[PDB]
């Protein structure tokens, strides 16, 4: 080769063609837990307002990924979507405490995106990791953990009681 | 005949002739629901207020029906409206669930009314029905199910709390 | 039972029960003439509003003796609603002389009403016949005489002009 | 062929065609009766106003049946159109009556255009049938009827008073 | 089972799954054709919008699918979204002839849905798929038809000024 | 006749009914012309805006006419209506070089209708001539003109380039 191309290593390449189908399996994930609690039989609407939010975010996310490739003057490979491990997600507590451990893991693929983008000598690269994706996670992190708190103290999830009034007062 | 009929069966103008009846007997119903829970023993004025909204829209039902008749040219027949079942409905959770019980009926008569229209060749009674009385229907019913489910998991009947706290955060 | 009941009577309770069946069947036979007078071999507009709204006003009437019920400390029993007697109105000078017919004699019932309310010590069931309900039919019966004054005078049931005439000036 | 052509049959288009030869000619008997009403020794001046209207409604039926047929893939063909069968209406209720019995015609066709979409597995054209031409028509004739019934009974033919007050006051 | 469920065939429930994965894979190959054309050794701003905003309303269509098939109580069950077949899409004028292509298909599961929906006397669902499925396809496949037409008339694809033209003038 | 006539000769009433059916036979000429230019091998949006409009322009014209007839003291007579010649116009420029032959040969029967006036003394049929005729189809011929020179020099018709870009920038 490309015309607009330097400094630029192939194995960057790769990490962020991984990445990208990272965050559109994630964003699937939610959509599925947002119809989850639309059905008549759990019905619980700001559950499934925030999840439907979460989702839209991910997809964002991808798609900038998506910009800095053809930036930089590399190609873009695309891949098979995986389905979800979960169909039922069983309670209010459970399913975010599910949504914990994704966040998690996604936060952990991207320090080793950073990690090597310094093996390499690539500033530009590190600098857009440091400045659009780390902060973001560690704020999503404390939030949900807050939530979590909240719910076991309150007394769910053998108790109805709590996650009504947790739907109405808080989300 | 009469000077304006044209495409339009003996069998479809006695059918009308039932569902205008049908409606006004449910609005009675809706009637006789409301201003049970005006009482000073049961005292909980949203699911009054609730109830007395639904009465009034069953009356507007009836008064299209009528409306389409005379555009057809067919003759209005009434009949007497019969008094409701209960007298005293015991709970708010069970007037939820009788009046589960009665939206599917209605719907139940409409499916009947539709099928007759195609049995017949009018398709402009078949497009009447599917606009203006198919799609209210289900949307009635999910909701009356969305009210049963979260006053079940809060405990009702066998605690006030419960729909003392349904009535002031949801209605 | 009651904890709110003081100074009222086992036979009031009745007579208003009576009175509440009274006004839902004069507001079904008001809906019985407005639709009359849509038919395509009638086709008289006016009259057909008019009637309209004197079925929504009678409506009101029975809810608020219901609320009065319940304010009380009585318990409302409600019954079958009979139709009307005529089914076709002939002309329009004679559903003008059916209303008449009709508003004499609830003005008649709401009279007894009264005289069994005095004879019981209970004034402020007096002051509510007496406030609510007794100058507004006698007005209601001077507007049907001015009515059918002048329809007999300008030439009907036997000339159209005349009715066409007053369905367009006064109505 | 047609690259955007799928699911049409040739009769549909054969029929699509007929169609819109019948609009053109209710168009151009509109505008006859129309300039009928606005002779020195005629002289209505709403009758003609009314007319007029009523013909620059059929010319976009027109249209708009030629857009569908371009839509869908197929091709227009048009054919002569011809002279109306009357060139003196002779009154206000003789011309309502005609015009009565034109719209009851163009029903009758657009029924069978119905029946022969539904015979060929078409659901796209049942569905615009349905939606864009159908309650119109029963609309159309509804007035019509209305019209017709208030003239006779105020006294035309033989009173010229009734034409001149139904004129000024219905239109 | 589910207590608000009511006139619905386990094959309807079947086919609902299986039209939702087809709406999502459609969101994905646009997705695919918008970021190619935003390459710097292609560099075409315009026709990187629009695919852009078809990838946006695909989304859509699943999502009000899934809320579907919750009002009427069956449930969801998501499977794998597979990779688009094409990875570089060689010129603007074979983008255009293969979304063409696309939603020819699309409009051929649909129709088979409806057959199916007319086959078990389900009047909600043939109404659901007429109003909001069945006019949006032919609307998109003109307009493809007109695309196509247009570039293959200006000289594509051996000219650049040919589509340096109609990505100023028409997008 | 009649009781306004004075100065109106028979031969004048018989040219002025000849030149209504011209009138109508150029308004559907153009009609033909718009709907060629939105098929979808054709595919050019101005044109059809613009012959559209020539269309709803000539109806004008006819209805001018009969206002005259009447206001004169003749009577109109009606006759058919003849289909166009052509049923697909090959081209833009073709289609310009058929409207101008056109415009050509209502001009040269408008002149003859002017020296039947001038033979007559009829000065209030020469004024209505010149005052509402005669400067707009002069008019009208040299804007035809101007667009078939510049569509010649442009290199129509073996050149889609020149027809796209005169749809976009004169029309
Ligand atoms: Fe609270
Ligand atoms: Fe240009």
């Amino acid at each position: 080769t490309s015309q607009v191309r330097q400094n630029y290593h192939q194995d960057s390449e790769a990490a962020i063609n991984r990445q990208i189908n990272l965050e559109l399996y994630a964003s699937y994930v939610y959509l599925s837990m947002s119809y989850y609690f639309d059905r008549d039989d759990v019905a619980l609407k700001n559950f499934a307002k925030y999840f439907l939010h979460q989702s839209h975010e991910e997809r964002e996310h991808a798609e900038k990924l998506m910009k800095l490739q053809n930036q930089r003057g590399g190609r873009i490979f695309l891949q098979d979507i995986k389905k979800p491990d979960c169909d039922d997600w069983e309670s209010g507590l459970n399913a975010m405490e599910c949504a914990l451990h994704l966040e998690k893991n996604v936060n952990q693929s991207l320090l080793e995106l950073h990690k090597l983008a310094t093996d390499k000598n690539d500033p530009h690269l590190c600098d857009f990791i440091e400045t659009h994706y780390l902060n973001e996670q560690v704020k999503a992190i404390k939030e949900l953990g807050d939530h979590v708190t909240n719910l076991r103290k309150m007394g769910a999830p053998e108790s109805g009681l709590a996650e009504y009034l947790f739907d109405k007062h808080t989300l």
